């Protein structure tokens, strides 16, 4: 679920999640067009990820999951279900996609209207 998503993501660091709440043409509710950046391009693998849940019969923004953080690492489990597995390396995935990230300011809250109709397909 999303206090899971925003858990992981502030785990690993180095920034707080909220910085990704809106961010690009895929960071936020649902997304289109040419990722700008990096982060954006996490979100966009993110969304996909989430998307092949759904598909897969599960809820990726409402069901709970366990997990710990350790030295700033996601570790996933105990599962309970398949879908708790799957949200759970989805949000692992994009956490650490995260962190290896630079920040552009400039992408921040940025307009989906300058965002292209169509987007890159998904893995
Ligand atoms: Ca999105």
């Amino acid at each position: 679920g999303i206090l899971e998503l925003a858990g992981t993501v502030g785990c690993v660091g180095p920034r707080t999640p909220i910085a990704y709440m809106k961010y690009g043409c895929f960071c936020g509710l649902g997304g289109h067009g040419q990722p700008r950046d990096a982060i954006d391009w996490c979100c966009h693998g993110h969304d996909c990820c989430y998307t092949r849940a759904e598909e897969a019969g599960c809820s990726p923004k409402t069901e709970r999951y366990s997990w710990q953080c350790v030295n700033q690492s996601v570790l996933c489990g105990p599962a309970e279900n398949k879908c708790q597995e799957l949200l759970c390396k989805c949000d692992q995935e994009i956490a650490n996609c995260l962190a290896q990230t630079e920040y552009n300011l400039k992408y921040l809250f940025y307009p989906q209207f300058l965002c292209e109709p169509d987007s890159p397909k998904c893995d």
